[PDB]
């Protein structure tokens, strides 16, 4: 039986410059869903994967951005992206969650992923307090990011967050090796892909790096899933073609 819980992170820069790249995807592999950090739909997907709209920040709560969220036929919707690094307090996000985001479950019967905070103390403390404030109306999924070089350390973090918040499944909305050594990137990617596949309470995980330009200095050139011409790397090929993954 083919395990399929691998999210295709499709950065909006792909939609802008290299639409045609989406047709070079392998859809007969472990690829399961798609997301693009936005409310709007990447048309080049042509509904070949379930799409998860995201309410990225306070700028996607009004106008056309909110209409995109209200009118979607897609089943699962993400809340804020790393709100702790954008001046959104747990008090704030909780009061938005109750007043407008809740309606998407109670009325439109959508499943809601929590805000995906970073795996640093500030992020862990932010989700801890938010989940507590909205405990009477909890999210359907716990959203996590993880970045580092030690695969054994990502596992303990997921095991640690599953222990702290045991009442729903986990989605890893972003993750990658930050290692500048490719064998250590390939090594980590392959380890956790195979590990998360056979962990029942991990619903889906989303490998970062599918975009032409480097997102920032923090992430690794060796962990890129798309070359500068829009073609796919070997890491991307294996990510979307191989289950189990292999080095
Ligand atoms: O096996 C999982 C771990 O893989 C590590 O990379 C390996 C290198 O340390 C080793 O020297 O070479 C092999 C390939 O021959 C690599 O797979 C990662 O550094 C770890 O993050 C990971 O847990």
């Amino acid at each position: 039986h083919m395990v399929k819980k691998r999210v295709l992170l499709w950065d909006y820069t792909n939609t802008r410059d290299v639409k045609w790249a989406m047709d070079k995807i392998n859809f007969k592999g472990p690829l399961h869903s798609c997301s693009n950090w936005n409310t709007w739909y990447p048309d080049e997907l042509k509904h070949r994967l379930p799409f998860r709209p995201m309410i990225h920040g306070k700028n996607n709560l009004t106008g056309g951005e909110w209409q995109n969220i209200l009118k979607t036929n897609e089943e699962v919707i993400h809340f804020f992206n790393e709100p702790e690094r954008a001046g959104i307090s747990p008090e704030e996000a909780a009061k938005i969650w109750n007043d407008q985001v809740l309606a998407l479950r109670t009325s439109h019967h959508k499943r809601l992923v929590s805000p995906s905070c970073a795996s640093d103390p500030a992020g862990i403390a932010w989700i801890k307090k938010w989940m507590n404030l909205v405990a009477k109306n909890p999210p359907d999924y716990l959203g996590l990011h993880w970045y580092g070089t030690k695969g054994d350390e990502m596992i303990r973090y997921l095991e640690s967050m599953h222990k702290e918040h045991p009442h729903q499944p986990i989605i890893v909305s972003e993750w990658a090796s930050t290692s500048r050594s490719y064998p250590d990137v390939l090594g980590l990617t392959v380890q956790l892909a195979n590990w998360m596949d056979s962990t029942p309470w991990v619903a889906e995980y989303a490998l970062f790096g599918c975009m032409r330009q480097m997102a920032d200095d923090f992430v690794s050139p060796e962990a890129q899933l798309m070359n500068k011409d829009g073609s796919f790397t070997d890491l991307m090929w294996k990510y979307m073609s191989d289950q189990p993954m292999h080095i």
